């Protein structure tokens, strides 16, 4: 069983080292806390939270970094390297990359204003990476609600509360124009915008993301508080101001009978949201871990030990 006290004897200052690393990086990259949370999500959804995403290419397997959901998108890898080196310096050969990334995600959420909790620990590191599985398992922003639900179920998260709460990760961070062009200009081959996008916000987004513009330009997921971890994400949805199709689907899908009341409850209460977010995060962090003597304590997060 994973346990929050796992390093209390062997590396008691691990969360502190992780915190200071993020605090320091945030001075020059305000986006890093968002990026790190996303890294952990992408770890967990592919063979579980086993740091498989941190591995670079080898001649026998391809890196997940070249997945459709990771390439030219996922970021923060050198920051993870830095906190890893610092922990190895304090606590040699003790803390797994999988656990380190889990703590990093939690600390990132707290540093951005979100809930504070101790994550379960004891995960171990994969002996390979899973590119095809990453391409199969990471959901895409054009997914319908039933597709999103299938994608969460596929990895062991059956509950609509899992989906709606973890979606609150879009309370901060950035999204490239490429992922919303259809909503803005040609939704579902209509040549018209997505009708569930508020028309005032549509104009703003078209201004940031013109047809024939730079597809890599970044826009904030949360128009209310772009860098603060809070429940404002859900208030946006109630106003038809979710950024990506999958955001707005939680509130507007014909299949949203079960998700609408979760969105509303989380918009109405910070405490309700934060409680559900911590619960869902810990469920996601419990996806198929290696434990005990399985896998490794990887010394360099990019390569399996030899
Ligand atoms: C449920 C369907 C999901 C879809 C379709 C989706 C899609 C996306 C997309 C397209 C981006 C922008 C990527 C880029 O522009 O490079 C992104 C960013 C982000 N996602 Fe999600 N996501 C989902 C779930 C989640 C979950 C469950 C979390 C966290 C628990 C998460 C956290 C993040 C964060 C924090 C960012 C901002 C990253 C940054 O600014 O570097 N996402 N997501
Ligand atoms: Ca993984
Ligand atoms: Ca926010």
């Amino acid at each position: 069983q994973l346990t929050p006290t796992f390093y209390d004897n062997s590396c008691p200052n691990v969360s502190n080292i992780v915190r200071d690393t993020i605090v320091n990086e945030l001075r020059s990259d305000p986006r890093i806390a968002a990026s790190i949370l996303r890294l952990h999500f992408h770890d967990c959804f592919v063979n579980g939270c086993d740091a498989s995403i941190l591995l670079d290419n080898t001649t026998s397997f391809r890196t997940e970094k070249d997945a459709f959901g990771n390439a030219n998108s996922a970021r923060g890898f050198p920051v993870i390297d830095r906190m890893k080196a610092a922990v190895e310096s304090a606590c040699p050969r003790t803390v797994s990359c999988a656990d380190l990334l889990t703590i990093a995600a939690q600390q990132s959420v707290t540093l951005a204003g979100g809930p504070s909790w101790r994550v379960p620990l004891g995960r171990r590191d994969s002996l390979q990476a899973f590119l095809d599985l990453a391409n199969a398992n990471l959901p895409a922003p054009f997914f319908t609600l039933p597709q999103l639900k299938d994608s969460f179920r596929n990895v062991g998260l059956n509950r609509s509360s899992d989906l709606v709460a973890l979606y609150g990760g879009h309370t901060f961070g950035k999204n490239q124009c490429r992922f919303i062009m259809d909503r803005l200009y040609n939704f579902s081959n209509t040549g018209l915008p997505d009708p569930t996008l508020n028309t005032t916000y549509l104009q703003t987004l078209r201004g940031l993301c013109p047809l024939n513009g730079n597809l890599s330009a970044l826009v904030d997921f949360d128009l209310r508080t772009p860098t603060i971890f809070d429940n404002k994400y859900y208030v946006n949805l109630e106003e038809q101001k979710g950024l990506i199709q999958s955001d707005q689907e939680l509130f507007s899908s014909p299949n949203a009978t079960d998700t609408i009341p979760l969105v509303r409850s989380f918009a109405n209460s910070t405490q309700t949201f934060f409680n559900a977010f911590v619960e869902a995060m810990d469920r996601m962090g419990n996806i198929t871990p290696l434990t005990g003597t399985q896998g490794q304590i990887r010394l360099n997060c990019r390569v399996v030990n030899s």
